[PDB]
DNA sequence: TAGCACCGCTTAAACGCACGTACGCGCTGTCCCCCGCGTTTTAACCGCCAAGGGGATTACTCCCTAGTCTCCAGGCACGTGTCAGATATATACATCCTGTGCA
């Protein structure tokens, strides 16, 4: 689980890349209201 | 022609040995500072927010530079002559001996 998933927005950042890497057998993404941002961080989410 | 070898005097630098003394080591007590450790503070990076500046590398294009052969005539190097110095030895008395005439 990540809470506040707003934090993860950037791909670029490293945190973003190492998190992907993580092996796991399940995800869940918590934040409030993602939808406010620009369509590139929500893609950037989905994408993860 | 510079190094090698043997001659063979002349010191003097090495050496053995003697005495002592002041230096190095063993042990002392002291005390202060720098380790082992705990708590606070600072320096640094992530991510924010994505670039523009300007720098090093790369190439083309003359052209100027001194690599080249060559003559000219020299100024620099190899040597001999001259001048000076350190060494050598007479001298004008220096430092004295000694028969003998004088007090």
């Amino acid at each position: 689980v990540l809470d506040e998933a707003h934090n993860i927005k950037n791909f670029r950042s490293t945190r973003w890349q190492a998190l992907l890497n993580f092996n796991t057998q399940r995800r869940l993404l918590l934040t409030g209201t993602p939808l406010q941002n620009n369509l590139a961080e929500l893609w950037s989410l989905l994408y993860f």
